[PDB]
């Protein structure tokens, strides 16, 4: 178990240097895109599956309550929450449009669609993604592997950060790591403490 | 059992008798306020507690996914939704902001808050008004018993459904109807045929 | 409106009145299969989809916070609000067993499956039947219109309260009031006040 | 922004590092300690507030459905989920046993309570704790800082996973991939090959 242990830790810490040195840019494209359409007054509605529903959720949570510092409640919604609107969707033969209708319905132009998926290949995701362009909707699509399709829907004002790992587990601690990092962007460059 | 059965039915039915002569009235100033709204695309933002919370996210499923006619997804969002946004709230000296904070992130001149609570005195759904009054917002107000501290709150433009009742269990049920008759009518206002 | 709303109030007073002749019986037999299995220290898992999701929860809260009166918090759990498990297992192809998982590895023998569907034709409900058979467990559902296929996956030793309606609205307005009968009757069996 | 993002990355990096020569220990005590109560028949209750009940939802998840090997569906339950029961608790004088009425109620001999804090002072994860030995119920506390309150509550046979960091945003960082490596050593123990 020791061993097994450390080999678990090591794969972490080789995948969070190779991404030190190649996320950078983009992380920080990503941040001046969030910062942007929270000065323009817009919000960021945010989605994923399983463990990047969570990793979305500490996106909302940090911008709605709070990261480090005490500011003002930032405007951040999660897709992936209620239960009574995501299990009655389902329960339909259109069931991959979850999030493409949340979407149509809130979404305005300027806002930004937050986006997380390790494989970007969900079906749910890529409604969501298509749903924000007919919004006019700017994209930061936290992802893994290759990108899958997501990667494939991006434009040149849309920003992906995608970790350079093939390992689920290790892609949704980095989207955590970059959530965090990104969050302390934005309360830097807004409010600096 | 059989006769606790029937005393439990004939009260919910008395208190439906006796809500079908006072609210229709109420109910339909709220579907006007909330059909305006929504003509003006604003979003609807809903709050409650516990059975309330379920009764608000009943409201919202029926908006931002469909009620019973086919048509587009409404904007209408439940507070009481993502646990860590609300348990990360609540983590502190500031739990009876969670739905405050959401709010004044969230809210715009014209958007309605539907707040539903059985006894009106929570201090968190209290709070959640008060923000709304501040971000230009119209209340509909689902109430019981007295209409406690919420029903003092309200100004001319707002709406209070009040059930003439003071047992929770009734009012919850009364509510859910309620959101019922409301969604009928804003489907038909907006999307007759 | 006024008249459209009171067609609303008349058609479930219609339907309380139709439910309060029929359903006693069944709504017993559903108490004392909940209350004996509790007595054993059993539990009681609860699902549904959308609006019945929601009243799942209702009942869940009832039993492990409190209905009316101060007593032991009591055993329910609802399989419909984790929604990192739930945007996971649909993250997959076998997407409609999304509840008969957490059955499969929650339940024992001797434990009660409160299923809540309106029509009784979804593939999620069907499957966590089908767990729960699995399980040695009983089944508890709430259903309407004709009962579907879940009225005919259940035993002699498992109990439907079919509320006599062909309206979803009404119908799940009436398992609102059946689950709160069915909580005062547990209640005032093993907490008397 | 550049130098600030690289900050940001190497913090982690040198926490992980840290965490790396001193976790291991403590890492697989947890794991025997899950592992064994999975093997006994008993189930996980896992609980944390704002990015801890994130965590702990992941960890549910990853035995519920899976975590990266196809094995049966092993029982965890996350109980910062459920926003009915959580918000119908909170709604009173008794927020501080959010998690305490649950364990309560779905507490037996042999469960293991997987607790995330990362300072380890929040009133209700302590009470959650303490219910849990009321419920002979092992603890496995994943923690931060000096450990807190929750870390003077444990027993001889309890296991303390405290990250060596003061930064909440990096102590949740390694909390994830703490549960990361404890279901690779929980997959590995109970389903190799």
């Amino acid at each position: 178990m020791q061993e097994r242990i450390k080999a678990c830790f090591t794969e972490s810490i080789q995948t969070q240097i190779a991404a030190a040195e190649a996320l950078p840019d983009a992380i920080s494209r990503a941040a001046m895109t969030l910062v942007q359409s929270l000065l323009n007054g817009n919000k960021i509605l945010c989605c994923g599956n399983g463990t990047s529903a969570a990793n979305a959720q500490h996106f909302a949570a940090s911008m709605i309550n709070r990261f480090e510092t005490e500011r003002p409640s930032l405007p951040a919604i999660a897709l992936n929450t209620d239960n009574v609107v995501l299990t009655a969707i389902a329960n339909d033969r259109l069931h991959d449009e979850v999030y493409a209708k949340q979407v149509r319905a809130l979404g305005h132009a300027g806002d930004v669609l937050l986006a997380i998926s390790t494989r970007g290949n969900s079906r749910d995701i890529v409604k969501a993604v298509e749903a924000a362009v007919t919004r006019d909707m700017t994209i930061v699509a936290l992802t893994g592997y290759d990108g899958g399709e997501l990667a494939g829907l991006l434009g040149p004002q849309d920003v992906e950060i995608r970790i350079p790992s093939h390992r689920s587990a290790r892609i949704q601690e980095m989207h955590m790591l970059t959530v965090n990092c990104l969050c302390d962007l934005i309360d830097n460059t807004l409010f600096p403490h």
